[PDB]
């Protein structure tokens, strides 16, 4: 890991001729598909951050990630308006279908006593941070699909007040901010 994050840094000719999108396509699927968001991180490390927007991986990372056929990786979220305190978001966890059940007790959650329920909200906040970083300046063709989600009301609805995240809370600012 540590030698091919050296590998990985600023390098712009290295990023624009010796990765195709074969490569990271294995990356964004064979990796990705079992656990360890520190492969995400990597992966959105890979993407822009040399130090700003470098343009021709990310056009290329986004349609390995954002197609249909390459669902069920990211997390979506879609208020159902169920019974103030009306959001949720859908994970699954390497078996079975949308179970969710809440939001707002992964932040009774965020203090102790679960692993399983722990790992969910950490995934979330690198998958925000690569959303956040998958364009950032110019890319217009994926951020129309970023724009119908958290589009005017629900990424202010969810960073309006809450009882402990962090990091998270971060997160939101940062996918705001782009």
């Amino acid at each position: 890991e540590d030698t091919i994050t050296a590998l990985l840094h600023n390098n712009r000719k290295l990023l624009e001729k010796h990765i195709t999108a074969a490569e990271i396509d294995t990356f964004v699927s064979l990796v990705r598909k079992n656990r360890e968001p520190r492969f995400l991180d990597y992966l959105s490390d890979l993407c822009v951050s040399m130090n700003k927007s470098i343009p021709v991986t990310q056009e290329l990372i986004c349609k390995a990630v954002l197609n249909p056929t390459n669902a069920d990786i990211l997390i979506e979220t879609k208020l159902v308006l169920s019974r103030e305190e009306e959001v949720w978001l859908f994970w699954r966890d390497s078996n079975k279908e949308i179970r969710s059940k809440s939001v707002r007790e992964l932040a009774q959650d965020a203090k102790e006593g679960q692993k399983e329920d722990r790992d969910v909200l950490s995934y979330y906040r690198y998958q925000l941070n690569l959303f956040a970083r998958m364009c950032l300046d110019r890319q217009y063709l994926a951020i129309n699909e970023i724009s119908g989600q958290l589009d005017v009301d629900l990424i202010l609805r969810c960073m309006s007040d809450e009882n402990l995240p962090y990091d998270l809370r971060a997160s939101f600012c940062r996918l705001m901010l782009h």
